[PDB]
């Protein structure tokens, strides 16, 4: 049993919602939200510019020295790093971004990353601003994914679509 509330069943592990990322950590504190990263963990816009804008910049700080010390993420790649104060730990996850001609079979590698925790709040990857069909990407976390992942999606015409096309 967890604290995750009003959330579709789409398979055995496999969750989804309409609702805003940010506002979701808040009130759950999961032991990991998933961030829609990029290579250089610059937290500009989509959910990563508003999971660090509700962080206060804490994120875009902590990962300017995570890049200044490691380098640059791979796409399809991820690291862990603090979750502030929205969750415990906050995965940031690089999907292929479509709009800058990135190899879209990536996203299968970056919904790996998710299988090294139990439990997971998440955006779809590569969806929204990183230009990817949401309909696949969903269907490659379900067909990736195996631990158990609480997908927020931030759109109902998007979720109602998402929910009414699932196979
Ligand atoms: O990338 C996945 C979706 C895509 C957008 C919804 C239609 C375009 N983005 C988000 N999902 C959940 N919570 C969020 N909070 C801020 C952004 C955001
Ligand atoms: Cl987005």
């Amino acid at each position: 049993v967890n604290s995750f509330s009003g959330y579709l069943k789409l398979t055995d592990n496999v969750y989804i919602k309409n609702a805003d990322i940010v506002e979701e950590a808040k009130k759950v504190k999961p032991t990991v939200v998933v961030n829609a990263a990029n290579v250089y963990l610059k937290h500009g816009g989509g959910v990563a510019g508003a999971l660090n804008k509700a962080t206060n910049n804490a994120m875009q700080v902590e990962s300017d020295d995570y890049i200044a010390t490691n380098g640059p993420l791979k796409v399809g790649g991820s690291c862990v790093l603090s979750g502030h104060n929205l969750a415990k730990h906050c995965l940031h996850v690089v999907g292929p971004n479509v709009n800058k001609g990135e190899d879209i079979q990536l996203l299968k590698s970056a919904y790996e990353n998710f299988n090294q925790h139990e439990v997971l709040l998440a955006p779809l990857l590569s969806a929204g601003i990183f230009g990817a069909d949401p309909i696949h990407s969903l269907r490659v976390c379900v067909d990736t994914v195996r631990t158990n992942v609480y997908l927020a999606v931030f759109d109902k015409n998007l979720y109602d679509k998402l929910v009414s096309s699932f196979l």
